[PDB]
C-alpha cells in the first residue's frame, strides 16, 4: 500500500490501542495527578511543516512541564514487557487582573512522523522532500479514520493537527478550546 | 512504497540505530551480565508464518529468561524519556555425560512484524492474507538491506529468519551456531 499506513498502524496496534484504554486508570492511581487532570484524554499533536518535535514548554511561558505519571507495563510484545509513561503539561492561562486559571493535559507528539523525517534527510533517502509531504497528509488522514472506528477509543483522544515550527506557543489555546467545550 | 518499507525503515531509525550503538556500553554496566554475555549483539527474530510470538522460553526447556540489563533513557520525539531495555536469556546446552555449556543471549522479536499480522487479522483489515505475506518478505528484505549499509549497526545485529510457530525450539541451536562461529 502506502508508507504511512504501515506507520499510522504501527502507531495504533503498537501504542494508541494499548494506553488510550488504561489512560483513565493511570490517572485514577495517581495520588498528584487524579484531581489535576479533568480532559482524561491524549492531546495528540500532528506536524506538518517540522518534524524535530521539540519540547512544547520551550515556547510558551503558560506551559510547564510538571512531571510524568507512574508508569505502566504493557504485555503485548514478544518474551519482553514495554514500559509507557505519560508527561503531564500545566497550562496556566493568565488575565489582565491578575487571576489566573490552571489547567493540565497530557501532550504528546506523533512519533512516527519522526520517523517520515528521517527517511528524508539523510542521503540515498528512501523519500524525497516532495514525497515524504504527502505521506505526512496521508498519515494524519489515515490516524483519524483509524481513531473514528476504534470503538475502545472513542472519547480518548484529539488530533491537533498544525505547523510545528513557529507556531508551538498555539498549543496552550487550542488545549483550553478544547477542554471548554 | 510498500507498507513494509516504512515499517522497515521506522524499526531502524525508531529503535535499531538508538540501541545498538548503545548495546555494547550497556552490557558493560551490568555486573551480572558483563563477562557472561560474550556476544554483545542482538538477535533479531523474524517470524515468516505465524506471529503469536508467545514467549521463546516455553517452547524450549534449554531456554530461560533470567532477567534485564539496565535499561536505557532516550528522549525520542518527546519531553518524556522512554524506556529501552534488553532481556537477557539463559541457554545451557545438555550433553550426554551430565556436563552443561550455559551461554547468554541477548533476543527478541522484530516488532513491526507483530503489527503486520495485526493489520489483517481484525475485520475491515487493508492486508489480505496474501497481502501480509507478501510485506512479510518484503520487510525481511529490507531490514537486512538497511542493516548491511548501516556504520552504526556493523558488527551489533544478527537476523534469525524462521516460521515461529514449532520451530521455537530451534532458536537455542541457531544461537549456539551463531556463537560457535564467531
Ligand atoms: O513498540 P512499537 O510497537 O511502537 C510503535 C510506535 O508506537 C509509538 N509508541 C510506542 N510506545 C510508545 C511510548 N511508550 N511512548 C511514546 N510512543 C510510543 C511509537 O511511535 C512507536 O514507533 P517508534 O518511532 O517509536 O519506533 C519504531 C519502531 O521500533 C519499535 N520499537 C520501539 C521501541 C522499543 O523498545 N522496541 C521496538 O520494537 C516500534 O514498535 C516501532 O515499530
Amino acid at each position: 500500500s502506502n508508507v504511512a499506513d504501515g506507520l499510522a498502524w504501527s502507531y495504533y496496534f503498537g501504542y494508541l490501542r494499548l494506553v488510550l484504554p488504561r489512560l483513565e486508570l493511570r490517572i485514577s492511581e495517581s495520588e498528584y495527578f487524579r484531581h489535576k487532570i479533568t480532559d482524561r484524554k491524549l492531546f495528540i499533536l500532528l506536524p506538518k511543516t517540522c518534524f524535530t518535535c521539540d519540547d512544547i514548554e520551550q515556547a510558551d511561558s503558560r506551559v510547564k512541564w510538571v512531571g510524568n505519571l507512574p508508569e505502566s507495563k504493557i504485555n503485548r510484545g514478544g518474551i519482553k514487557e514495554r514500559s509507557y509513561k505519560h508527561a503531564v503539561h500545566e497550562i496556566v492561562m493568565p488575565f489582565p487582573d491578575g487571576t489566573e486559571e490552571k489547567y493540565h493535559f497530557i501532550v504528546e507528539y506523533a512519533t512516527p512522523l519522526m520517523s517520515l523525517y528521517d527517511m528524508s534527510r539523510f542521503t540515498d533517502a528512501q523519500l524525497t522532500g516532495s514525497e515524504r509531504d504527502h505521506q505526512v497528509v496521508l498519515f494524519i488522514r489515515k490516524l483519524t479514520e483509524i481513531l473514528g472506528k476504534s470503538e475502545e477509543c472513542k472519547g480518548r483522544y484529539e488530533l491537533i493537527p498544525f505547523s510545528g515550527d513557529e507556531d508551538k506557543n498555539k498549543i496552550a489555546d487550542i488545549l483550553v478550546a478544547l477542554h471548554n467545550n
